[PDB]
């Protein structure tokens, strides 16, 4: 019978507890997905060119030249934490778990309905129409995670959602010689077409099977099993000066009050220890050989060009710069009843304190005559190339064999969960955009489309666009995301940083009288982990 | 920084043994996993390969 409902909603976050303190967090998630018919009948190349908006000199960073194929298909990506955990679940996870393993994942579509509209308007069912569904089980297609544009499924369970129209990058050749306001003329700023040798026109129809669901069937993905290294829900505080055995106090203070300070008694050059100051005797906390380097300075706001055009060189971590900034809309955490097109924004000021503070760095000459003269120092205030606004720290890079770093923290709700590793022989050690890097063939992107429901007028020999019966579909999406996590232990006397509702946000998470609701951003790595 | 504060007592972190002038304490033998060390040095700079 066509009328039999063929799937059950489920959004309950299970928590099963195993031996030796591991817990299987397991988020079911469900949403209603609304798919409109594709306006573009067929696959479509486009080149975007905001020539005027970047031709005015000194506006290099506004460049948006790219070439992309836009398709009749749409993507139902669930790769973001807000799709799976509510604020309470996230609170329990961050406030109790320490280590976290991404285990397995699966999706299904059920209870699809399809409708055809007509002239005031009328809405009619069409039991013969079909949703098209395809899952890229071998990751043939371009991997296009919707998180980085904030185009994943809506985070609210009860609100409907729409899948993003799918597109992918074609190849292009482009150059843009930078400039500044007051440059004497137009720089070279041109689009060299596309190189023949590297075009890749993928199509969903050719690469992967398509199932037709015809208004009464289910699609079900198999359980994919991940292989990622675990993420840590705890941060490190020990910067480089705080590694190793501290000096010994000769004279502790003898009265209470914050103004009092303890004294190292030994003179500057009479201390004992090991330094890399191979020619100079002053052992100091700044000069003593710590075991290795934590964090690294990287050239901040550095832009580099391939032949596909300029891009910002990424940074791993930092104290203004470095910290990521997320811009997101109605379905992705804004107060839903707020009018206007402007997105809401935050910068995630992480506790991942392995960053750098460029205003404090300096160089000085090898002789190290200690009360150093101006000619033997390079400070952050000194110009490079006569440009007063650019200092040595802008161009500096202390990445080295000795450097050590942590993974990027999770960020809730807008953060990405997983990401596929680059398919190169030498692979990047970390991914800036998600914590859990894949190693092998991580979940097949699920593409959906409505089958063309054409009228009697059709004639494919005519070049005009084909006349669709204007149609749309609703279907219920459901998936299961399995983790395994280790609960925290109280190694330290002091309490660790709680996450908690409080007087300054008690009216934040609760819904409003007008029915609007919001998800605010939340920290992830709360408790401190001893690095050394 | 309160986010970073840690405070360890030995007393609430490790078991303690009280020896009272007649006993002895011995560890178990820890076994290492270290990579080897080479007691030899490489003289070839980049100029001297090939």
């Amino acid at each position: 019978g066509v009328g039999i409902s063929t799937g059950t909603f489920n959004n309950q976050t299970e928590f099963k507890f195993l031996e030796n303190g591991w817990v299987e967090i397991t988020a079911n998630s469900s949403r209603l997905v609304h798919l409109n018919m594709p306006e573009s009948e067929n696959y479509r190349r486009v080149v975007v060119n905001n020539m005027d908006k970047t031709a005015v000199n000194g506006n290099m960073a506004l460049d948006d030249i790219h070439a992309q194929i836009v398709t009749p298909w749409s993507l139902v990506d669930a790769n973001a934490w807000g799709v799976w955990f509510n604020p309470g679940d996230w609170q329990l996870i961050v406030n109790t778990m320490s280590e976290l393993h991404l285990v397995s994942f699966e999706q299904e579509i059920f209870n699809v309905v399809l409708k055809t509209v007509s002239e005031t308007k009328v809405y009619n069912n069409d039991l013969t129409a079909s949703l098209m569904v395809a899952l890229d089980s071998n990751n043939t297609m371009p991997f296009t995670p919707a998180a980085m544009r904030s185009e994943t499924l809506g985070f609210y369970p009860w609100k409907p959602t729409i899948p993003t129209p799918w597109r992918y990058y074609f190849q292009w050749d482009r150059t843009l010689i930078p400039s500044h306001t007051g440059t004497s003329g137009t720089p070279t700023n041109i689009y060299h077409g596309t190189d023949p040798d590297d075009v890749q026109f993928y199509t969903i129809e050719n690469s992967v099977p398509v199932h037709l669901l015809r208004t009464g069937d289910e699609f079900a993905t198999g359980t994919f099993f991940f292989d990622c290294k675990p993420c840590r829900l705890t941060h490190t505080w020990q910067t480089n000066r705080a590694l190793g055995l501290p000096p010994f106090l000769n004279s502790l203070p003898q009265s209470e009050g914050a103004t009092n300070f303890g004294d190292i008694g030994v003179q500057q050059d009479k201390r004992r220890g090991v330094t890399q100051m191979g020619n100079t005797n002053y052992i100091t906390e700044a000069t003593i050989m710590r075991p290795a380097e934590v964090g690294y300075s990287a050239p901040y706001y550095s832009f580099e060009a391939s032949t596909q055009g300029p891009f910002k060189t990424p940074i791993a971590a930092g104290r203004a710069d470095g910290n990521p900034r997320y811009a997101f809309g109605r379905q992705h955490g804004q107060k839903t009843t707020t009018t206007g097109e402007t997105p809401e924004r935050f910068t995630y000021i992480a506790h991942q304190d392995t960053g750098r503070y460029p205003e404090g760095d300096w160089i000085q000459n090898i002789n190290f005559n200690l009360p150093v003269t101006n000619d033997n120092v390079l400070l952050p205030t000194d110009p490079i190339g006569g440009k007063t606004g650019i200092n040595y720290t802008n161009i500096f890079n202390t990445y080295g064999p000795l450097t050590a770093l942590n993974n990027v923290p999770p960020v809730y709700p807008n953060g990405q969960i997983w990401d596929k590793e680059f398919d190169t022989d030498l692979k990047p050690r970390l991914h800036v955009n998600a914590p859990f890097v894949c190693q092998n063939n991580c979940p097949g992107q699920l593409f959906v489309k409505v089958a063309p429901n054409l009228t009697n007028e059709y004639d494919p020999d005519a070049s005009a666009n084909m006349s669709r019966i204007v149609t749309y579909s609703d279907f219920w999406w459901k998936g299961k995301l399995v983790f395994k996590a280790k609960l925290r232990a109280s190694h330290t006397w002091n309490p660790i940083q709680q996450m908690s509702i409080n007087v300054d946000n008690q009216f934040n998470y609760v819904p409003s009288n007008i029915g609007g609701m919001k998800i605010v951003y939340e920290k992830s790595q709360l408790a401190p982990r001893k690095l050394y």
